[PDB]
């Protein structure tokens, strides 16, 4: 690597550790977790990451924490697998947590057949060797349901405003530090594009939804961190046009989708050329033939969705 021999200034950082002053990356940037520290005796969490990370995770928060039974919050951005995978994993060694998620997330976590899919997917992901702790009932979870508006004030230094972002899934929330114009943005962005440092849409639900979002969170201050779900924090432009650039991008796929079926290219064909294009960059957390599977249904939405070329 160039970056070997020069203190150049980082758009984006990549591994754990601390990352400003009230702020650590847990784990893994892959499906990171993210650790604030409200007083001298509390702190939260943001992002609920993938069941396999579990010990990950655990072995940073200690390094920073001494006493996880001053862990107080830990905030949702939304249902996935992958991003409340390790709640019935570590919430029992958090014994004073307390779990903030979206109405609809919370209602998630009391769906049978919803926390067998998270189950599911997360149990092909662990790696050789790995057992996974002993697990909380999903049922069971310290939950408080939170709402569009609503100022979560975690400690005298943080205040965090829940902004409702549907359209990724439907229960998708973001939480915006007004101090710090720093937001935790979850997929309502997309997944950021590591080689190219543009957004690729993650439209899984609905794209209306997701592009009245973004119009949204456009308006915010203008940001000088933005934290998505993957791939680290990021700043300086990155960060002040991301909302912004992730609308175009999406708006750009509608495009390529709309042009190719005007040519009688089936959907089948875009989605196999997404994901030869994209899937690379999840394989370590999603299992291919569903990243494969979520770009055919991303195209489904779009072409209901999107407005027609005519
Ligand atoms: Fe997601
Ligand atoms: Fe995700």
């Amino acid at each position: 690597s160039g970056l070997v021999p020069r203190g150049s200034h980082m758009l984006r950082l990549s591994a754990p550790g601390q990352l400003d002053d009230d702020l650590c990356l847990l784990g893994d940037v892959q499906v990171p977790v993210f650790l604030l520290r409200l007083g001298e005796a509390s702190w939260a969490l943001v992002e609920g990451g993938i069941s396999r990370d579990a010990e990950l995770v655990w072995a940073d928060l200690c390094r920073w924490v001494a006493d996880p039974s001053q862990v107080h919050y830990w905030l949702i951005t939304h249902k996935h697998y992958d991003h409340c995978g390790l709640l019935p994993y570590l919430c029992p060694r958090l014994p004073n947590v307390q779990v903030l998620a979206s109405e609809r997330t919370c209602q998630a976590w009391k769906s049978e057949s919803a926390v067998r899919v998270v189950e599911r997917l997360n149990r092909q992901l662990l790696r050789a060797e790995q057992r996974l702790p002993e697990a909380c009932a999903w049922d069971a979870l310290p939950v408080r349901a939170v709402a569009d508006g609503e100022w979560l004030e975690l400690g005298p230094r943080h205040r965090l405003q829940v902004i409702e972002a549907h359209g990724h899934s439907d229960d998708h929330v973001v939480f915006y530090d007004v101090r710090r114009r720093r937001l935790f943005c979850g997929d309502a962005l997309g997944e950021f594009d590591e080689a190219e440092g543009v957004w690729r849409p993650l439209v899984f639900d609905d794209m209306e939804a997701y592009l009245e979002s973004l119009e949204r969170l456009q308006r915010l201050p203008t940001l000088l961190q933005l934290i998505p779900g993957h791939g680290g924090l990021l700043r300086g432009r990155l960060a002040a046009d991301g909302a912004e650039s992730a609308y175009t991008e999406c708006l750009r796929l509608c495009r390529r989708l709309l042009w190719r079926q005007s040519m009688g290219e089936s959907l089948d064909e875009l989605s196999e050329e997404l994901h030869r294009a994209w899937g690379g960059q999840s394989v370590d957390f999603l299992p291919g033939e569903l990243h494969l599977g979520s770009m055919r249904r991303m195209l489904e939405i779009l072409s209901r969705q999107a407005l027609p070329l005519d």
